[PDB]
């Protein structure tokens, strides 16, 4: 009965199965794909390598992703149809604004980035047609002006659509306690809201006070650790320290404490990433060759063996995204 949309159109929310609800098909900035589609070899090399990658999470049990790509992360909405159909993998588009807003977006007021966001949403992104099923926002610490004028344009496009929030934290500043915040201000359900990055920190106390107030914490960067790479200071800034197992234990850490239907889980992959340092992405096709499949094939058997039960493991990988995604 209730319908996501998707790159390719709609999709009963029963079949999006399998979900990985942070991910991007290429790491970008707005026009830069289309200005400089050589950086990343062509446009066509980019196409294959991401259908490559979603086809290897397909065979893996990956039904679903979510490319939280906003415009100033260079999403390319066509780019996300042409793969989703190649690979037969449903992508779920977003609107929002993450860090990197040009200054066409940052002049806006409250009540223009919520007509930009419900553009998006209700009408089309850019003259495709295709709708975002999602709203992406971002804080790096405390929130700049505009990022709070983004959380509440995110908020009220969320309360007209039904749409589910989703951010992007500095984890270990505990940025999601001001999310939530200034998100509650404006009358949204925290049911609607995914705190994104919580694996980056083990505060726990700050990842159950969320879970508590019914948000979704997204433990979206499982494979990222620069462990044995610490001579690489631009992987060891991005990635971190801690080991992708450390990462996991946070899952059952939340289901040990009864939160397992507040927890989503993600890699943060991509398959092109021109937003950081040159020839990043060799360094991470190293360190996970696997790619969108690295969650079911690492992480959902590690837990297994931890004694974490199936129907526990699916009710977090299948009915936790299917309830934040279906429009509510
Ligand atoms: C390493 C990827 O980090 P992000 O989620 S801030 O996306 C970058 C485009
Ligand atoms: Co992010
Ligand atoms: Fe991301």
């Amino acid at each position: 009965g209730d319908l996501i949309n998707t790159v390719r159109g709609p999709i009963p929310v029963s079949e999006a199965g399998f979900t990985l609800t942070h991910e991007h098909i290429c790491g970008s900035s707005a026009g830069f794909l289309r200005a400089w589609p050589e950086f990343f070899g062509s446009r066509k090399a980019l196409a294959e390598k991401a259908v490559r990658g979603l086809r290897h999470a397909r065979a893996a049990g990956v039904q679903t992703i979510v490319d939280v790509s906003t415009f100033d992360i260079g999403r390319d909405v066509r780019l996300l149809a042409e793969v989703s159909r190649a690979a037969d993998v449903h992508i779920v588009a977003a609107t929002g604004l993450w860090f990197d807003p040009p200054l066409s977006m940052r002049m806006r007021s409250v009540e223009e980035l919520t007509q930009f966001f419900l553009r998006e949403i209700q009408h089309g992104i850019e003259d495709t047609g295709i709708r975002a099923g999602i709203i992406k926002v971002a804080t790096t610490g405390k929130a700049t002006p505009f990022q709070e004028l983004v959380l509440r344009a995110a908020a009220r496009a969320s309360l007209a659509t039904g749409v589910p929030v989703t951010t992007h934290t500095s984890a270990s500043q505990r940025d999601g306690e001001q999310q939530a915040a200034i998100f509650e201000s404006e009358g949204l359900s925290p049911s609607r809201v995914c705190i994104g990055h919580s694996d980056d920190t083990d505060d726990l106390s700050y990842l159950t006070g969320l879970a508590a107030r019914g948000y979704l914490v997204g433990l979206d960067r499982m494979p990222y650790s620069a462990i044995g790479l610490e001579g690489n200071a631009s992987a060891l800034a991005l990635f971190g320290t801690r080991s992708w197992q450390t990462r996991a234990l946070l899952i059952k850490a939340l289901i040990d404490r009864g939160y397992k239907d507040r927890i989503l889980v993600s890699h943060d992959w991509l398959f092109g990433f021109s937003s950081y340092v040159t020839n990043i992405m060799d360094v991470m096709d190293r360190i996970n060759p696997d790619g969108m499949a690295f969650v079911p094939l690492r992480v959902i058997p590690f837990l297994r063996e931890k004694g974490v039960p199936p129907e526990t493991l699916a009710g977090v990988t299948v009915a936790n995204p299917a309830r934040f995604l279906s429009p509510t």
